[PDB]
């Protein structure tokens, strides 16, 4: 236990784990991509044995790319994908189906349920969420429902259920420690985020027994060592944990109220800090806990863009419209056309401010003339349109106005779409230094409780601002985007049509 | 109480690590490309330490995909792409520069000069191999002569020679033992295979310091253990060790005088078992050593085709005439011509039984209606007819009639291939059932030496047969389609074209 900390990122499309020193300099990291399973329209899951041999290999990666060895470890933070949910075998360690990912819309027969039998406003007050299959409750019902015998192993204590972190966590620790954070238990949609603990009267209601439920702990303290017997001969302090989003916010720094930043990957998340209070106003966003830490709980305000790269995948793999993910971005700034085409991809439904199950991907604007370079640069320009949406939101509901929008993520490496978010926001776009803040976020966590970092003020002495992206656009040509773009969402929600 | 055995493949375009069972049975496995360098013209090059990097990789992934801990393998067996030369330096363990591969002909110059002079007669009576850049002699010499001071730091003792099994083994080790097998020693060029030790008249000759060598070893002996504190631990015996070919033979079961493999990758290579005396003619081949146990040498006639799997990697990055190297088998089955056209892709130079280094690679038979699918056609057939020239100069010098022929290799997966062997040939092509013998020899090595398996009897108690191809094609058919490749060789031979 000395001079380095790792932090692993268990993400959507793939897993990654870095290795960082006392300067908050990396010294080695590996990703390694893992099968995604879609075997219904609208389904998306994934195998969490399949998750789990991905982090092993990318833990090996980075002290094999690193020459670091283990025994050199003082901390290791994890983050995740959130929401995704496993269920397994207390016994045998075994999931007992795959895990559903928070992109699937699997569980929607329940959760549309639910908003029928009226239970909406009750959920959104203990919660800070909205009732939707995005969060892991349906999730967990789901399996229980149509997983035979589940129900009943359930009942008998055999199964548990946990979020990404947690079944990490299970399996680093061979099974000793059944945890989760703050962060990620508020996501679930299980988790009371006003009183902190998990929700008696939801789990009543959807009959979710409380011994599948792990212990819910802060972002920053000593859940349990290693033992996991690839982790070489050394037990580790696992020591930092919360959802991706929240890891980001994190690595941003964005400690203090009103701070704000947007993660560009599969999906996009713009999360603010709210401080120790939730927030005043809520309207058309979650409310969510951002962190706890030294004692207090930190809340946020976050909307949430669920296809942004994910849409670029699209593109690649349903249409064959471009042969890499990168060069989508080559025909983008090949675009010639008058910028009118717009491309709304809401395979799932629309994220924030909309909130609506029911849209489906739509594309407007198309003449004789658009190419697949104009459409491809559509496609790309979504998110900065939505990410606009949001930010509007967050300064109507807090009153805040915000000259400024930290950013990260693999996506954000994209020059022009940083520059076109900037023109379009009207605003700074600071971009991180090292993208990977999500990573960057865990090991401060993890560095934090060890005492590898002691203070905030440490992790402050560290940031180093990266690329900063200023607004270049005149105010009629940005307004006139945006209004494009607000027509277009609208004639998106206008098509409704179901079946029978 | 231990019951596992690992082996390690690092051949010429990846590696791969293998855990067995006392069965034979495969329980884990992984395989990792690294990249290949062609700096120049007929220049191949590795970085050992991207080498080094992969073999790490490999050992992680096997334990990853097996559930198997370090704690329970008995031993690891070492095999390896032979020939390939690296120099680092005793201290800091740093190559002095870019391994040179077997397939590499950047010492050619040295090797013509060693023909000029008249060293043929002599280097062939020591060593049983022919003048040529193949062999790692004249790499080391290369070295010596084209890095600044590593002459004179050879001279002062300060660096050391190694085949790759000679650098992994010191790499796990951590630089604790420099050792080499005698199958791996008897493909230097260096090594005297009749008196059994380093031959000091060549190394004199090539002005090469005997501090450079690591000591020789049996085929199947603990070498040393483990350090390498990423193969957790542990420390595990390091026990068995041959060159990739030799080891496909022990793999093979070629225990007895006679028998004989063909093993199908990027080169192919034909081993047959002469036994405790050389063979009595080696005319148009190698004669090498096949292995060292139980305190006696058993020798073996080679015959070598540089050029195999890699013709296929030249349709898909060179022409671009296929896709993916798999697609080749798939355009060659719809081949629809007369099969008169002949490739002879003799890029570096033709092997056994031609030894001719001038030749390269033809083409032959082309009319208007020659396509694609007849082009990979032919291009996949030229190393089953090498195979028969090599065979039948086996045949020649043996005088041991060959009724049966075992293959193995990635490409021997390829059925229609296999049977066009059997076919030319008119002899039965017995295939392993499991590809990778090699991976496997280096095992059996590895468990015969720390009493994992005991006697060769125990051996032999695991043979699973594999898929038996017998002839089906008719005299005449036969002579017709070989008696052209003779003339497409022929042809190739006579052009020798050198500017100025």
């Amino acid at each position: 236990e000395k001079n380095y900390v790792m932090a692993i990122d268990q993400g959507t499309t793939s897993s990654r784990a870095i290795i960082f020193d006392r300067n908050g300099k990396k010294i080695g990291s590996s990703q390694k991509e893992f099968p995604q399973y879609f075997p219904k329209s609208g389904w998306v899951e994934h195998n969490a044995n399949e998750i789990w041999n991905s982090v092993q290999s990318v833990i090996a990666g980075a002290f094999i790319e690193s020459g670091i060895r283990p025994e050199a470890i003082a901390g290791i933070g994890i983050t995740n994908q959130r929401e995704t949910t496993v269920v397994w075998d207390k016994t045998t360690g075994q999931p007992i189906a795959n895990a559903i990912v928070w992109q699937s819309r699997q569980s929607s027969p329940i959760a549309d349920q639910l908003k029928v039998d009226g239970h909406t406003e009750m959920i959104h007050e203990k919660t800070g969420l909205v009732i939707d299959a995005y969060f892991s409750a349906t999730k967990v019902r789901w399996l229980l429902d149509n997983i035979e015998g589940a129900q009943e192993k359930a009942d008998n204590g055999e199964l548990l259920f946990g979020t990404i972190d947690s079944w990490l966590v299970w399996k680093l620790t061979d099974g000793q420690v059944h945890v989760t954070d703050y962060s990620n238990a508020s996501r679930t949609m299980l988790y009371n985020i006003h009183k902190l603990e998990w929700d008696q009267e939801i789990l009543d209601l959807l009959n979710i027994p409380s011994s599948m439920l792990p212990e819910v702990k802060s972002n920053s303290e000593v859940y349990g060592h290693t033992r996991s017997y690839e982790f070489y001969g050394s037990e580790v302090p696992i020591a930092g944990m919360a959802g991706d989003q929240q890891a980001a916010l994190f690595g941003q720094m964005a400690f203090e109220k009103g701070m704000i930043k947007n993660t560009y990957g599969t999906g996009a998340f713009i999360v603010m800090n709210t401080g120790e209070e939730p927030q005043l106003s809520d309207n058309d966003l979650l409310t969510t806990i951002g962190y706890g830490i030294n004692g207090k709980v930190y809340y946020a305000l976050e909307g949430s863009i669920f296809v942004a790269g994910s849409a670029i995948q699209w593109l690649r793999d349903g249409l064959r419209m471009i042969e890499t993910s990168p060069q989508s971005e080559e025909l983008a700034a090949k675009a010639k056309g008058d910028n009118e085409v717009y491309v709304v991809p809401a395979f799932t439904g629309l994220g924030a401010p909309y909130w609506d199950s029911e849209a489906r991907g739509a594309v407007f604007g198309l003449t004789r003339g658009t190419t697949k370079e104009d459409f491809v640069r559509a496609t790309l320009q979504a998110v900065a349109y939505q990410s606009k949406d949001v930010i509007d939101t967050m300064k109507k509901d807090s009153g805040i106005d915000i000259p400024l929008l930290k950013v990260d993520g693999g996506a954000a490496k994209n020059d022009l779409l940083m520059q076109f978010q900037a023109d379009i926001l009207d605003i700074d776009v600071q971009r991180a230094a090292n993208l990977e803040t999500t990573a960057l976020g865990a090991a401060y966590l993890a560095g934090l409780a060890v005492g590898f970092w002691k203070d905030l003020d440490e992790l402050k002495s560290m940031a180093e601002e990266g690329q900063m992206f200023t607004p270049e656009m005149p105010a009629e040509e940005r307004d006139n985007l945006y209004e494009g773009w607000k027509q277009a969402v609208a004639a998106t929600q206008t098509f409704k049509f179901k079946a029978k």
